[PDB]
């Protein structure tokens, strides 16, 4: 069966509603559902379900000509009405999609014929096509599977147009997908993929070591990083490590003492030897980040000045701001208040715990007391939603989210970035500029606005960038080279060719 593979995922794939979020897993939604236009590594989108498109002079009305040969896996036609119904279904839940600005921009969607689909926008929203390309929410389920003509209250069968079809799913156990034999595009070489549900990282490693699974593909939490390095030298195995796809960083709460002070935030940015942290916790498998977005990210090659590890400069910044060492204590004080910052993370995540310990030790060296608050996932997500944190671990979202969608989301009060930026005096101006860059036509103004947004965020030391992380792969050699999806949450099973 060299055309059947078995892999693993920490949880089951979810209901596979194309228009909702947790517990729906994005890789799975992208296996079954498809976009109008498809995102490529070079930054462009290509025709997909939409073979072509045009837009009005003012850039608010877009007309897409759809392929006419596409069926949903249940035999029903994909056409403009089915696509229009889908857009209606998503936008009936509009407030759930506020993180994504396209959802606030779409004013009308209508099927002009079986093959003409017209979409009207509030303003000339430039990242229109890119946002249509995302795994969710703008992808298409057969309208017969709506519940009372909606999807926001659940779907019936997860029927998409894509190259994979969900065969069966056992809560807590394993999800099976099968090749769509009536797929409009190219047939995948693989016929069956089984995801075993294996929540724990070392347990995933052991399963691969026993031969229970054939493939592991994911970000830096996929399996323990020490095990990954040993696997990469093991000639019985195949491993890969991609070029970096996103930033991992700390977000500092600019509205809470003592991270409300610019001097404290700048000092913490000089306190951490990031190469040491990576070589200590991450087994040298990731790259040092000095900036919220890597210089390879669109619009973000700005010559921003790194804050190199420099504990002497960190101490001086603290001293100049009145944070001094009492005799004979290691932790600074100002106005009888200790320099204490809470770092909250998921307490069962061993890699978070390690990095957090390194951060705490590096900051103690400059006289800052970091207390580690490890809590369950729900509590942590509530904290970020609510701004109940001093520092948190946080990541950017990779291409094509970075930078436009990630910045867009900083305006949304329930996103951790808004909460972290809440105390900045120029936060109103930053959000106005974010709104402007997304609507702007003038390419020179677009670049100025990105420059200003990113430069203010860097200079205000809202973040502590740590590393640019990569996708990792571990596989049985028989599977061959495993390609990457140009979107970070997607796994390109359709292109595996043993």
């Amino acid at each position: 069966a060299p055309d059947e593979i078995t892999t693993a995922w920490p949880v089951n794939v979810g209901p596979l509603n194309p228009h909702l979020y947790t517990p729906n897993q994005m890789f799975a939604q992208s296996m079954v559902y498809e976009p109008l236009v498809k995102y490529q590594a070079d930054g462009s989108v290509i025709p997909w379900l939409a073979k072509s498109w045009t837009h009005s002079e003012d850039g608010k009305t877009w007309t897409f000509t759809l392929r006419d040969d596409v069926k949903f896996s249940n035999g029903e036609p994909f056409d403009a009405e089915a696509a229009a119904e889908n857009f209606r279904a998503v936008l009936d839940n509009r407030q759930r999609h506020a993180w994504l600005e396209l959802a606030n921009q779409i004013v009308d969607v209508k099927a002009l014929s079986k093959t003409e689909l017209q979409i009207t926008l509030k303003s000339a929203y430039y990242p229109f096509l890119q946002e249509l390309a995302l795994p969710r929410p703008f992808r298409f389920i057969a309208p017969s599977q709506f519940k009372n003509h909606e999807t926001m209250n659940g779907i019936k069968a997860p029927i998409g147009t894509g190259p994979w079809i969900l065969q069966e799913s056992k809560l807590n156990q394993y999800d099976v997908f099968v090749r769509n034999e009536n797929y409009w595009g190219e047939k995948p070489a693989i016929k069956k993929i089984t995801f075993n549900v294996i929540p724990d990282p070392t347990t995933r490693a052991v399963a691969f070591e026993t031969g229970d699974i054939d493939l592991l593909y994911g970000n830096e939490g996929l399996l323990p990083l020490d095990t990954f390095a040993r696997f990469s030298q093991n000639p019985a195995y195949h491993t890969q490590l991609s070029q970096p796809i996103e930033t991992v960083m700390l977000a500092l709460n600019t509205a809470k003492a003592p991270t409300n002070e610019l001097a404290v935030r700048e000092a913490l940015n000089y306190a951490v030897n990031k190469k040491s942290l990576i070589d200590n916790a991450l087994y040298g498998t990731q790259q040092v980040a000095d900036t919220l977005f890597a210089p390879s990210v669109p619009y973000a090659n700005l010559g921003l000045k790194p804050s190199q590890y420099d504990p002497q400069k960190a101490k001086a910044l603290l001293e100049k701001a009145g944070w001094t060492l009492p005799a004979g204590k290691d932790i600074r004080e100002k106005n009888g208040q200790p320099l204490r910052i809470e770092l909250s993370f998921i307490g069962t995540d061993a890699l978070s715990k390690s990095m957090a310990e390194i951060i705490q030790a590096d900051m103690r060296q400059i006289g800052a007391d970091v207390s580690l608050i490890g809590e369950e996932e729900s509590s942590i997500y509530a904290r970020q939603r609510d701004g109940r944190f001093g520092m948190i671990f946080h990541r950017t979202w990779g291409a094509p989210y970075d930078p436009h969608a990630f910045l867009s989301s900083m305006r949304v009060p329930s996103i951790a970035d808004f909460q972290a930026q809440q105390g900045l005096a120029d936060k109103p101006l930053i959000d106005k500029e974010i709104g402007e860059v997304l609507a702007t036509h003038d390419e020179t103004q677009r670049q100025a606005l990105y420059r200003d947004i990113l430069t203010r965020l860097h200079d205000e030391a809202v973040y502590l960038p740590i590393s640019y992380i990569s996708m990792m792969v571990v596989s049985k050699p028989e599977l061959g080279n495993i390609p990457y999806a140009p979107i970070a949450t997607e796994i390109p099973f359709e292109q595996i060719k043993p």
